[PDB]
């Protein structure tokens, strides 16, 4: 029924939806169009934030490192950015502006120190993780043109990969409280998956958006008095101006939450 559901939703959308939810209460899933490609968008935060911790691991104040904003850093969305124009910012303030604000600057600094969007693939193959890929900066990455593999991932990927970011052991226990507490804080996000879920459920979320309507949201969540749950919702249209379509991702999260 679930899957019926899914499929009426996605009809009914005039687009291309995919699904993975993973409930860690009984270690199953629940999958929809799960290993086709989608492009992530600004979901990419998450693994370029991931990535920086991962090497502030042996780097004991990396996150405190100092990072030079100039007007020649601006891109096409910079909420937090623009404001330190010719200062610096952390690599910590960088990885929250990132992941809470979908600052494309802080995106780019992220991924420029540690070594481009090969180095943040490269760090997605040592977690298992043979599926992502992230080919381009900001703000060409979020393209999103049908049939191009470049910065894609599958939604079961995704989930397996939040999963291991969140409630798994890719990090060390300080850098991964430190990547849920990010998360949580996320302001973004509200419309998409949180929308579809009971209000006193905990969630922290990655949302990301591009061409052709593209709208998605990845997700931990912890019900009230329930095992956590890893969400992962991507959504992708026909047209290339199609508009935002956060309702479809709240939907999705209602229909593989319900009871």
């Amino acid at each position: 029924d679930v899957q019926q559901k899914l499929a009426e939703l996605e009809r009914q959308s005039g687009g291309r939806l995919g699904v993975a939810l993973i409930n860690t209460a009984d270690n199953s899933q629940i999958l929809y169009r799960a290993d086709e490609r989608f492009a992530m968008c600004s979901t990419s935060k998450v693994m370029a934030a991931a990535a920086v911790l991962k090497k502030s691991e042996s780097e004991p104040n990396l996150l405190n490192q100092r990072v030079e904003i100039k007007k020649s850093d601006l891109v096409n969305y910079n909420p937090i950015a623009e404001k330190h124009v010719n200062g610096t910012m952390s690599l910590a303030e960088l990885s929250a502006a990132a992941l809470q604000y979908s600052d494309n600057v802080a995106m780019n600094k992220l991924i420029a120190h540690v070594g481009g969007p090969a180095s943040v693939t490269a760090f997605a193959r040592q977690l298992g993780d043979e599926t992502f890929r992230l080919d381009r900066t900001q703000p060409t990455l979020n393209t999103a043109i049908p049939g191009d593999p470049r910065d894609t991932t599958s939604p079961r990927a995704m989930a397996q990969t939040l999963r291991n970011l969140t409630l798994g052991k890719a990090l060390g226990d300080s850098q991964r409280a430190q990547l849920v507490t990010w998360m949580k804080g996320n302001t973004t996000g509200a419309a998409s998956i949180q929308a579809g879920l009971p209000a006193s459920w905990v969630v922290g979320d990655k949302t990301g958006s591009g061409g052709y309507g593209t709208t998605n949201d990845i997700a931990v969540i912890w019900p009230k008095d329930r095992a956590p749950l890893i969400l992962v919702t991507y959504f992708t249209q026909p047209q290339p101006k199609a508009e935002s379509r956060r309702d479809v991702l709240a939907s999705a999260a209602k229909i593989v939450t319900d009871g």
